[PDB]
């Protein structure tokens, strides 16, 4: 049932991250 939300975290978690690495290196 929270196989939905599992998939969700992981896909979203590397998404965020990646994002967040970009964000981070543009501005430093």
């Amino acid at each position: 049932p929270e196989i939905t939300l599992i998939i969700f975290g992981v896909i979203a978690g590397v998404i965020g991250t990646i994002l967040l690495i970009s964000y981070g290196i543009r501005r430093l």
